[PDB]
């Protein structure tokens, strides 16, 4: 492999409460020490991680992500996102739903992690001064919503990519009141029940935190970077959701964003001169055009369920996510003069 991938970690959660009703058996297994996979018990798939259901948050974080985020302060643009079946983990996995009630427990995920180490870098680099802002939105039924509010549109500068026109953003100082902005878009994210999951994410939700950092004694120069931290909303279908009306509505404008994510996720995986990818299909895509193919180094972490009844959903996140590790990005050093 020539170049730098999109980094891909497989996630599987434990079997819950509805598989083990239902009867369900594990349909994955591990290769202990390997980063593989075996599904149905006949196909296997390798990516970058594997982490099976017995691995903790602070594993998954420490293992996958922080070295990612420590990039930042190389002056990168980095993304982590989170993509699977309804109900598989992505908002478990990256604090989606994060409130106050978890500070200090041990099952936070990845989105106030990365908020504690990057306030603990800052403090250790005492030659630089930083400037730190945050965004957090969502996209739902096709609309660009401001979580961080109690129309917004996308326009491309032909110059530096996509400018999300409208939305707002927070300056923010320490620790505290940059978890808080999590808190405050999470209590604001669009959430409802399914039968599939009590607490589906009827959204695709971007955390980006912006960062400029520049040397106390030659301060002309910074680097100015992004941080994208992406809780996607996740496939469903209607026969296990039971979803109706404006339920029902949701899970079929996640599903189409998902489609088109899909289709760029195929294209970048065979990429080459001429070659066209279908960024435009979606506000999603659109936003997600950096993180897959541009100006980024990116972690997809693929969530999926062990249960047998989930089998033909994981197998499509595993080719997807396998696909995922082909597609090629080009990050560099976001100097500002
Ligand atoms: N690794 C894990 N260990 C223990 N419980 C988990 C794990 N991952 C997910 N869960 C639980 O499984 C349920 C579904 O997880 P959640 O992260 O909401 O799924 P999701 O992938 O965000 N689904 P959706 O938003 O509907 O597309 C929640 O009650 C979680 O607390
Ligand atoms: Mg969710």
């Amino acid at each position: 492999v020539k170049g730098i991938p999109v980094r891909v970690a497989l996630r599987c959660r434990p079997l819950v409460s509805k598989e083990i009703k239902e009867g369900c058996q594990t349909c994955l297994s591990f290769v202990p020490g390997e980063p593989q996979v075996v599904v149905g018990n006949d196909k296997s798939f390798t990516y970058d991680f594997v982490f099976d259901p017995s691995t903790e948050q602070e594993e998954v974080f420490n293992t996958a992500v922080a070295p990612l985020i420590k990039g930042v302060f190389k002056g990168y643009n980095a993304t982590v996102l989170a993509y699977g079946q309804t109900g598989s983990g992505k908002t478990y996995s990256m604090g989606g739903a994060y409130t106050a009630e978890q500070e200090h427990d041990s099952a936070i995920g990845v989105i106030p992690r990365v908020i504690q180490l990057l306030f603990k870098e800052i403090n250790k680099k005492s030659d630089f001064e930083f400037t730190l802002k945050v965004s957090y939105l969502e996209i739902y039924n096709e609309e660009i919503l401001d979580l961080l509010c109690s129309q917004i549109n996308i326009r491309e500068d032909p110059k530096e990519g996509i400018k999300i026109v409208g939305l707002t953003e927070k300056t923010v100082l320490v620790a505290s009141d940059t978890v808080s902005c999590l808190e405050q878009g999470n209590n604001s994210r669009t959430v409802a029940s399914t039968a599939m999951n009590s607490q589906s994410s009827r959204s695709h939700a971007i955390f980006t935190i912006s960062i400029e950092q520049r040397k106390k004694n030659d301060k002309n120069s910074s680097f100015r970077s992004k941080l994208h931290l992406v809780d996607l909303a996740g496939s469903e279908r209607q026969k296990k959701t039971k979803a109706e009306g404006d339920r029902l509505r949701e899970g079929i404008n996640i599903n189409r964003g998902l489609l088109c994510l899909g289709n760029v996720i195929s294209a970048l995986g065979d990429d080459k001169k001429g070659n066209f990818v279908p960024y435009r299909d979606s506000k999603l895509t659109r936003l997600l055009q950096d993180s897959l193919g541009g100006n980024s180094h990116t972690l997809m972490i693929a969530c999926v369920s062990p249960a047998d009844s989930n089998l033909e959903e994981t197998l499509n996140t595993l080719r997807y996510a396998d696909r995922a590790r082909k597609i090629k990005n080009k990050p560099i050093i976001n100097h500002h003069h």
